């Protein structure tokens, strides 16, 4: 399949903040699916990309350059390493830093400038190179790759050796999306992408039962999910509560949440998928099933806890518009 059309785009995606744990922290997670990039200030060039993604059925990338620009000199700060990596299926990983080293990646030391260049062979989809555009399909064929940025090592003011607060790098992305095949339904889609600057989250679960995320009822995120979550639903499991067919990806860059086992790795990884639970509800907050992957969410297979349970800035993306 040769492309019908190829569209280049360039965007500024925000800053990589400094490290306070000393351990691995996630600082960005960038979906490349053409209907999932967000058109906002700094990214207006993604408007056409979304439009094409809604009108064609197959996409691929010609290339992908991610540029890191130092916002702070090496005379000033010390101690932190930044790792840019390619997540090929956009599926959360439990392997932390050493796993990131297995993927195609670039490390840059604080106070330095760099460009992570990717060849088409690194990005290709399973349909003779292509991915599918419609995010209601089987996920292994739709979502395609993601760029993740992680930091390792406490960021210290190089003079007083105290904790440094502030941005280390500016992220700029440049790529070109190719499209072919005609959307059976264009969908015109307008998927919500927003941020909830501060909100309090809790987790409940029990042995054999689904991990649940609670969000206060009048938070911006709880608000937006209830407005935009499809009224069509499904039933998990048994007895077993109904959940919207609309999925949301959640990414937490606020530095520390605890969960029922075995899912400490997931919340520390910083991003997962959720579906809104049907409730009254009550008691207090809105409630969300948590999912280990997009296909798990599409298939109504939530994360199942091994036991009971022993502050955040959320960035969220509507993955989904059910009807299909």
């Amino acid at each position: 399949p040769k492309p019908a059309i190829c569209q280049t785009a360039t965007a500024t995606l925000g800053t990589i903040g400094s490290n306070t744990t000393g351990a691995t922290e996630i600082e960005a997670c960038i979906l490349l699916n053409p209907v999932l990039v967000k058109d906002a200030t700094g990214s207006t060039q993604f408007g056409p990309v979304q439009a094409l993604g809604a009108q064609y059925s197959m996409w691929k990338l010609k290339y992908l350059n991610v540029r890191l620009t130092s916002m702070v000199g090496a005379s000033a700060v010390n101690g932190t390493v930044v790792r840019i990596s390619l997540n090929p299926t956009s599926t959360p990983s439990s392997t932390s830093w050493s796993g990131l080293g297995a993927r195609k990646h670039l490390d840059v030391t604080v106070g330095k400038n760099a460009v992570f260049k990717l060849k088409p062979s690194d990005l290709g989809g399973p349909r003779d190179g292509w991915w599918l555009t419609n995010t209601n399909d089987n996920a292994s064929d739709t979502l395609g790759p993601s760029i993740e940025i992680h930091t390792l090592g406490q960021t210290m003011s190089s003079y007083q050796n105290t904790q440094f607060t502030g941005g280390l790098f500016l992220v700029e992305l440049s790529s070109a999306w190719c499209f072919t095949g005609y959307a059976a339904n264009p969908n015109l889609v307008n998927l919500v992408k927003s941020t909830d600057k501060s909100v309090n989250v809790t987790f409940e679960g029990s042995a054999g039962t689904p991990l649940i995320m609670n969000v206060p009822e009048h938070s911006h995120f709880a608000r937006t999910a209830v407005e935009h979550s499809s009224l069509s639903t499904s039933l998990s499991r048994a007895g077993g509560e109904s959940s919207s067919d609309t999925v949301w990806q959640v990414l937490n860059t606020a530095v520390e949440l605890v969960t029922p086992p075995p899912f400490n790795w997931l919340v520390k990884g910083g991003w997962w998928f959720v579906k809104l639970i049907a409730g009254r509800a009550r008691t207090g907050a809105r409630r969300f099933y948590v999912y280990l992957s997009y296909q798990d969410a599409l298939s109504n297979k939530p994360a199942l806890c091994t036991g009971g349970v022993p502050r955040t800035t959320l960035q969220f993306t509507q993955m989904n518009q059910p009807s299909l």
